């Protein structure tokens, strides 16, 4: 089997991407944030504290003839940005782009933190990291991809995120029309539960490539590109007036600037992020100071190839017995 679904930016900055997902019988369609950095499929629901729902579409398990309460199961998750959610668990039928999993754990939120409430466009998350990170207790549950894998034509999914435009998540096949050149595959460590890999270096604008190993995670759920302080300083030094602002929480730059591109290495291959992908707009409405899309990972403890990087590529998440990642230009 295969599936194919369009993923759409939530706003004009590509702060996140939402993909429609069918849950239950009859189907209830919710728009979920597909997150290769976590492993829980959780939804706003008829059980979510009413004051914490503000415009989201909710899953109502009592209206699904295939929903079953997973007796005794609870979940609770905290994300890298400080947001969180928790609740109980059902199993139900879940379909993405024509690919159906029966018996998928659907984690129903009883509580969500303010950042989730305040984002009316995101109805929940669909985790695509390794199932070892799933938070359900006392019996850990599998991701949608893990459940689907054996049925897929090939045990892969691909992320093709757009810059200020829709893109595609495919399951079970590689669309050879969606990229240019070849796909370069690189080794993955699953030891921390992430799609963790090592980039071979970077360049800023038209500058020379610096060969240096950068270990980090391919994370569709994270908006920005988080890299070591040395790399990030070298990038922003090429932007007149850019500076790190402790009050704002990272590098800012004059909105009048023209940003240089940023290149990262994948083996001997190179992925070029155009400068305008690094512009996240005014820090507050009407400001002429703009927020940068490349930020330091110092203090995070891990480098994160988030959407800023991934949207410059066609990315293969290969879930073969030994997982690997593939990157192509497009």
């Amino acid at each position: 089997s295969t599936g194919s679904a369009t993923t759409t930016p939530i706003d004009s900055l590509d702060d996140a991407y939402i993909t429609p997902v069918q849950i239950g019988t009859p189907a209830q369609t919710l728009n979920l944030d597909f997150d290769t950095g976590s492993s829980d499929l959780w939804v706003f629901s008829s059980e979510t504290t009413a004051s914490e729902v503000d415009g989201q579409t909710i899953y109502t398990p009592s209206k699904s003839t295939t929903a079953k309460l997973l007796s005794g199961a609870t979940w609770s998750i905290s994300y890298g940005d400080g947001s969180s959610s928790s609740g109980d668990v059902y199993t139900d039928t879940v379909s993405v782009g024509g690919l159906t999993v029966t018996g998928q754990a659907v984690e129903s939120a009883k509580k969500v933190s303010s950042s989730f409430t305040e984002d009316s466009t995101i109805d929940g998350l669909l985790g695509l990291a390794f199932s070892t990170l799933n938070t359900v207790s006392p019996t850990q549950q599998k991701t949608f991809f893990d459940n689907a894998k054996a049925s897929l034509d090939s045990p892969v999914f691909t992320a093709d995120l757009g810059y200020h435009a829709p893109g595609t998540y495919n399951f079970g096949f590689i669309d050879t029309t969606a990229y240019t050149g070849s796909i370069t595959y690189t080794a993955v460590s699953t030891k921390q539960g992430f799609w963790e890999w090592t980039s071979t270096g970077y360049a800023v604008g038209s500058g020379t490539f610096k060969s240096t190993s950068i270990d980090g995670i391919a994370d569709t759920g994270t908006t920005l590109l988080y890299l070591p302080a040395t790399v990030v300083s070298a990038y922003w030094a090429q932007v007149s007036g850019a500076k790190s602002s402790s009050s704002v929480g990272g590098y800012v730059f004059p909105c009048s600037a023209t940003l240089p591109s940023f290149t990262f290495g994948v083996g001997s291959a190179r992925i070029v992020i155009p400068g305008d992908y690094i512009d996240f707009g005014p820090i507050s409405t009407g400001s002429s100071s703009c927020f940068g899309g490349i930020q330091s990972s110092a203090g995070i403890g891990i480098n994160i190839f988030g959407d800023v990087a991934l949207k410059a590529a066609f990315v293969v998440f290969n879930g073969a017995t030994t997982p690997t990642l593939g990157f192509a230009s497009k």
